[PDB]
């Protein structure tokens, strides 16, 4: 299955937002990270993967398109825009793995109260 996630400059959560910020699939899922504004990307947190996931980094303005095999929760961020709260979450699968481990991460303090409310939405 194909989802979509949006990189916006502003949305309901504020200021550089992903859309949505909270995203579950399934094992072999697929989701493009759509530039719906310019200056964004999307790179997996350091640290908050699961095991036997591969880390990423687009390029700023790409539409960039992963597939998700190893299951577990993924943090997502947009480089420039970090420190400013543009991340998100991605739960591959069911009752993930990792999720004290990615609840435990440390990040920029907007960062946090984004990611803690994604986690949050996703039941977790
Ligand atoms: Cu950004």
């Amino acid at each position: 299955a194909d989802f979509e996630v949006h990189m916006l400059n502003k949305g309901k959560d504020g200021a550089f937002v992903f859309e949505p910020a909270s995203l579950k699939v399934a094992p072999g899922d697929t989701v493009t990270f759509i530039p719906t504004d310019k200056g964004h990307n999307v790179e997996t947190i350091k640290g908050m993967i699961p095991d036997g996931a591969e880390a990423f980094k687009s390029k700023i303005n790409e539409n960039y398109k992963v597939t998700f095999t190893a299951p577990g929760v993924y943090g997502v961020k947009c480089t420039p825009h970090y420190g400013m709260g543009m991340v998100g979450v991605v739960q591959v699968g069911d009752a993930p793995a990792n999720l004290e481990a990615v609840k435990g991460a440390k990040n920029p303090k907007k960062a946090q109260e984004r990611l803690d409310a994604a986690l949050a939405a996703l039941g977790n």
